[PDB]
Parts: structure tokens; C-alpha cells; sequence
């Protein structure tokens, strides 16, 4: 299956390349325009079905969001964005097809068609709730401490300081994505 975007956001297209293909595990391709005054551009997306209509509405919702705007959340949860090279944030783009850019401590950028950027509002504040489930390092649960192994990371201390409830949430996020 292929389909159809602003030429206009070709560039956007490009520059994203990489992180759809990181992230949904597909490959890119846009075809040549038929003719030089096209306003659109066809792509291809090559991988399994699921990646692609994912990949699909990431791309769209890129190319020309249906809504974009800040979430906030308390600051000490913004490790969750940042922390293991982006890997959460990669977990939940995948989850949502929502693009997230990280910005102040307690700000991420939301952005991408409506139904994506409600899903992943959704559960941002759902991790941002969940902190308030604290009933205090205070305690790590062993699949967490798993996927943090990788020892560069400047958040891993914030990540792991966080309390169960938030670590839980975010295994059933890397759960979801693998």
C-alpha cells in the first residue's frame, strides 16, 4: 500500500527518515514525481503491515499535524523522555504515532493527527499520575533495572530513583512496543 503527502513537506520526509525506520523498523521510499509542478509525493513503506500503517500515520501526521502542542507534567518525570538514549520515547511514538520532542523539564511537545496526539496525551499523564503513587534509591523492580543496564546513561540514576508504579507503567510500554 502507498499514499500521498504535500510535496511541500518532502524535506520533513527526509529528515525523519532515519528516526521512522529506528523506530517502526520500516524502510521509506518516495517516488519520483510524474511531473515537476505535482504538489503531492507519493511514499512506500517496506516492512511488516503493523510497522507500516504506524509508520503511515506518523508520517502524515509530520508532514502536516492535526494538532500540536505542550504537555506538562511534574519535571522529575522528564528522565522517562531523555533517559536510555530515548528508548521510552521511541517506545511510545511507536505506541501512539504521536511525534514527541522533549523540551523544559515537565514540557513535551505532542504532535501529529488529532486521535494520535490524544493517545499519547493519554499516557503521558498517565505516567505522570502514577508518580503520585509513590508510598514513600526506594525500590526497583527487577525487569526495570533490566532494561537500564547501559551504564553511560546520564538518567539512570532519575530513572531508577522513580517510584514502582511509574517503572511498571513503563515496562507495559516497552511490553506494548516489542
Amino acid at each position: 500500500d502507498r499514499f500521498a503527502v504535500s510535496a511541500e513537506a518532502e524535506n520533513k520526509v527526509r529528515e525523519q527518515q532515519p528516526h521512522v525506520e529506528r523506530i517502526f523498523s520500516v524502510g521509506v521510499s518516495v517516488l519520483p514525481k510524474d511531473c515537476p509542478d505535482n504538489p503531492h509525493i507519493w511514499l512506500q513503506l517496506e516492512g511488516p503491515k503493523e510497522n507500516a500503517s504506524r509508520a503511515k500515520e506518523y508520517l502524515k501526521g509530520l508532514c502536516s499535524p492535526e494538532l500540536q502542542d505542550e504537555i506538562h507534567y511534574p519535571p522529575k518525570l522528564h528522565c522517562i523522555f531523555l533517559g536510555a538514549q530515548g528508548f521510552f520515547l521511541d517506545c511510545l511514538a511507536w505506541s501512539t504515532s504521536a511525534h514527541l520532542v522533549p523540551r523544559a523539564p515537565g514540557s513535551l511537545m505532542i504532535s501529529g493527527l488529532t486521535e494520535a496526539f490524544v493517545m499519547a496525551q493519554s499516557r503521558v499523564e498517565e505516567l505522570a499520575e502514577r508518580l503520585s503513587w509513590d508510598f514513600t534509591c526506594t525500590g526497583v523492580l527487577r525487569d526495570f533495572s533490566a532494561l537500564l543496564q547501559s551504564p553511560g546513561d546520564a538518567h539512570r540514576e532519575a530513572l531508577l530513583q522513580l517510584p514502582l508504579a511509574v517503572q511498571e507503567e513503563l515496562l507495559s510500554l516497552v511490553q506494548e512496543a516489542s
